[PDB]
This record gives C-alpha cells, structure tokens and sequence, in this order.
C-alpha cells in the first residue's frame, strides 16, 4: 500500500541500520543508493513519502514527477533544504518535514575534536607512527587554558561549546550574537558588541551562526587581516561562512595558524561520496585538503549514536505525524496550501 | 669554563630552541644528537653537567666515565630515570636532579585528545579525505556524556582529567586510588574500592598510576575478560601498565573497541627516532600501530609550549641550584653521599 511506503534516496549503510532499527511502525522502506534526481525519481513511484538528504535534487520537475506518481510528503532527514523547490511543493500541497536541529552535544564535541586535533596533532602523529617515524618535532601544542576562545553564534550548539571550554578547561571565552543567551551569561561569559572585538581578542574562533547575506564570507581578507597572528579557525556550521580563497591566503602567510572545517561552500559534488581516483576539480578544496595545518571533514559532526538516532527517529515520527494530521510547526519547512 | 658547561644528549630542535631561550645564566651548552651511551659519553668530557632524557644510557660504565672526565651533576630533563644507574651516581657523589612532574593540563588534555580521536575518528576522516574519499560510514561516534569513565590513579594528571570529564561534559566519572584526592571527591566523583569495579562499570578507562610490581600488566587477559564489551582504554602514563599481547587479543575479539597509548613497554628502541625504512622488529608494536582502532604516539603528552618551557626551565634552575648548593629535595632523585 502506497500510504505505508517510504523511498529513501541517497541511502547508505548507516541510514539502513538506523531507520530499520527505529521503524517500529511497520512502514515499508525502499532504500535507493542513487541521489534523488530526474533520472532516479521513478524509483519513488507509489511511495506516499520520500526521505531525502542534503544533496538530493528536489527540483521543480522532480517534485512534479513525485506528485504525479503518488508521493504526498517529503521527509528531509536533515535541517537543510536549499535543493528543495519549496514553491513547487507548496503549489502541489506537499509538506516538507525536516529535522530542525542536531544534538548540540554531538556537534559541539566535534568542533572540540577539531580543536584538539589541530592543537595536539594526533592525526599527524598517527600518520608519522604508521610510517615508523616516531619523531615529534612539529607537534608542539598548547594548554587549552592558554588561549582566548571566541564563539560566534550562541544557539544551542555554540552554548554547549561555551560550557565545555569555560567549565571544562576554565578557559576565557568571549561570545558574539545579536541575541544574548542567558545560559552563557550565567556561567560568566562576556558578549562583545562587534565582530571586530572577536577578531581582536580571540586566539581560537569557532563559528556557529546560520548562513545568510550578513554572515556569508564572515571570514575573508578584511576580517582575516584584523585577526590575531596565529589564529585558529573552526567551522562546523556552514561552508560559506568562510571565503576559502581568502583563508588560503591567510594560511600561506601564517596569519591563520590552522583551519578546521566540517563543511565547505561547494560540498555538494564531494561530501559523502568516495571520489578516490578522480581529480577534485575545485582547486580551493584540493589545496585546503593538501595543507598540513588544515582539516576538512565531510560534514560528520552529527554522526554519533545518539544524534543519528534522533535524526532517523524524528524523520519517522514526521511521517507518523503526517499520516495522523498532527504535523509539528517546528518541523514544517514550507507552506503546502495547494494553489 | 668547565663548571659552567652542560652537555645535552639526545638533542632535538625543540630542546635547542627552549634551552637557548631560557638560558639566562651564561651557561655554555654543547648539544649532542647522539643518545648518551658508552660510545658518545666522551662528548661530555670537561662538562660539569650532563642533561639527559628518557632514552639516554646512564649505565655504571657511562657514569664512571662521566665522572672520570669531570662531570659533577646529572640533569634529567624528565620525570623518569629507569636507565640511570643511581647506585653508581651515589657512589661517585653525583646528584641526579630531575623534573618531578609535567604540566597536568598538558598530559590530561593529551589523554582527552586520544579519547576524542578514537571516538570521533578525526584522523581516520583526515586520511580518507586526503584520498578524496568523503565517505563517512565507519565513523560513528558517541556523545561524551553517554559513557562512564574510570580514572585509575588520581594524582594531579588524573585529577585534571576527572575535572574536564565531569565539569566539562557532565559525564559520570568513577575513580580508583588507595589515596583519595579531596579535589576529586569535592566535585562529586565516587571512588570504588577495587579495580574490579572499574572493569565492571566503565566504558572508557584512562590509566594514571605509576608503574610498579602491583600495577604492571594491570591490563591483561584476566582484567580484559572482566571489562565491558567495547571498552575504550587510554594509557598516557607508563607502557607496561598494559600487556600488549593480551591487549591485541582483546582488540581482535572486539572486547576492546579501541586503545590509545602515548607510551609503550618497549619504547626505548623506537620513540623520538625516525625509523622509516627499517622494519619494526617488535611484532606487538608493529601489530598495534597497524590496527585501525589503535593510536600509538611517541610519548608527546607533555609537549605543549607551557609544559616544555617548565621542563627546560626547571632543568636549568636545577643547575643553578647545584652550583649555589641549594638543591631542592623534591628534584633530587638519588643519595649522592660518595663512598
């Protein structure tokens, strides 16, 4: 019965594992490895729901075809939706239901794991020792309390990183956000009025704002020039908060001592896919990946047992809610009043 | 002048840098790349002081030659001295002055970096992405608060790890030590009465006891059998706390999910030296290094700016103290009343 069937695009073994574990409602799930696009959309024929991820191509023509073939609801197993044609889903009365937030422990701790990696260089040590090279020159770290940390964006994830740094290491932490978070001020963390004060004061900067016309390229030549010599920059939030071209200039000169990102402006053609043996045509990505003081990872900050359990459970619950007409406002992306 | 001269064995670029920076006492320092042993000891001829590290061979014959050639004091730029013939130093009236403790922040934070690395697998993601492999299957982590941590030994280092885990992540921490540390009980951490309770209750275990006849092979077939399925084991303290043969058996069976060590029972022939292109003859070390869920690093937990500054500064001040007859009791390792 179509009303009980989900076609899950961009399937991976970890999605199979967790959706089957949490599918206590006896939905039938058709796992498709291919991304959703105009060539694969027919695999969803007769599925009341499709379940998609960040790189699935939910264009006007795809959504039209989905609707023609019986699809009533789009379950985004993620927070983002920039490849979903919301207007077409609106016009066809198809709700787009998402997972609005990821486990803030998972993501804040991944940002911390990038700081610790670039600080103590465990990954560099691992590569050396695998080659029977037990030399440690080049691996000088810093004590965590020796640096001033700047948290840009104090939502739930930035808040949790604030707490780890301040309460766990007793470090000095400075925050920036138009909206002050009472849980941050309650543990003694000061907010500054301008981003210029973050650049001026912080040795380690971690970005946690959404991407919009005001935060795009927040890290660029102008702001890099104001930062402290040797600044460490962390970005697990959105690729385009950082202008990669300018970051490269700053890494080359030594102004930026290191860069850790779990996101990248042009991640669509690369992330989650094994592209070994093909040239990465994006030069900035090739360069960044090749630098010794840079970590680029494929948007895995949410990939803990607890966090992926919540992502899959929420997506399954979104279908339960859709079928019972009790959609949660926080999870509804679009406006599916059909034209 | 002979009584102002130090010969520093096992020299490295980072020792040169830091001893030169901190030598405000007009000492002359002869930096010798070779380890101290019977073939190089002549390099120290005429030096009032030798400065040695963990792998220097300060054997009876070496110390006697040192003395015959004018050496009056041995400066260990480290806490350990297991290769120093204390009895021969005693008989010749040569004080052995050490650095008794490393920065507890540096070492506790390195232990945390090993946990984070084995948990979130940043080093595995780094190696994949450098091959243009952006697949993340196999890198599922855990939220830090989801595990129970056992800290075995609550001296200054273990205490600082307790604080980071308990106060930083709000995790449940269990401690073991004959001597309870008030700073640990003050933050609500319970001590258990037997090691068997650590094996029974803890998902992540970090070792911070000295090596002696009672802690040797604390991790072995018998205790590994008692641990929780999938235990993670960390050891930045002493190599032979872990029986590497038994650890390998537990890694193969899956009983141990991961192992991170910054020390190793037979590190002497390997650590601090670039041995690429030579076979590692120690099979257990070759095997451990080759496993995907194991991190072995070359005793670099102390290697932060703050910690190495203290090591070199304390070693220089030890010579200042020797020359002015104000040796600090805490830094004296032996009983240099000549025979």
């Amino acid at each position: 019965a179509m009303d009980m069937k989900i076609t899950l695009f961009s399937s991976k073994p970890y999605w199979v594992k967790w959706f089957n574990e949490l599918n206590k409602f006896s939905y039938e799930i058709n796992y498709v490895t291919s991304a959703c696009d105009i060539k694969s959309v027919n695999e969803a024929k007769g599925s009341e729901a499709v379940c998609c991820f960040v790189n699935d191509d939910l264009s006007k023509e795809v959504i039209e075809t989905l609707h023609s073939n019986g699809t009533k609801v789009i379950l985004m197993r993620c927070a983002g939706f920039n490849k979903v044609d919301l207007d077409t889903a609106n016009k066809l009365g198809i709700p787009v239901l998402r997972v609005p937030a990821y486990s803030p422990n998972a993501v804040s701790e991944y940002a911390l794991s990038l700081i610790m990696a670039l600080n103590r260089k465990t990954h560099k040590a691992h590569d050396r020792v695998r080659d029977a090279n037990f030399e440690i020159n080049g691996m000088e770290g810093f004590n965590m309390v020796s640096k001033v940390y700047g948290i840009v964006g104090t939502g739930n994830i930035g808040e949790q990183l604030c707490r780890v740094l301040k309460l766990g290491f007793g470090a000095k932490v400075i925050a920036y956000d138009i909206i002050e978070n009472k849980a941050v001020t309650d543990i003694g963390i000061e907010y500054v009025k301008t981003l210029d004060e973050i650049w001026k004061q912080c040795d380690v900067i971690s970005l946690h704002t959404p991407l919009n016309s005001q935060t795009k390229y927040m890290v660029n030549s102008e702001s890099i020039e104001k930062m402290r010599d040797g600044v460490m920059i962390i970005n697990v939030s959105r690729g385009a908060l950082v202008n990669a071209s300018d970051a490269i200039v700053g890494l080359k000169s030594g102004k930026i001592s290191s860069l850790g990102m779990d996101v990248y402006e042009n991640e669509t053609d690369y992330f989650y896919q094994d592209h070994n043996g093909s040239i990465i045509k994006d030069d900035n990505l090739s360069l960044l990946i090749s630098y010794p003081n840079v970590m680029i990872t494929s948007h895995q900050a949410w990939y803990t047992k607890e966090a992926i359990s919540c992502i899959c459970g929420t997506s399954l619950q979104n279908f339960v809610d859709f079928r019972s007409n009790q959609i949660k406002k926080s999870n509804l992306v679009n406006n599916p009043i059909s034209s």
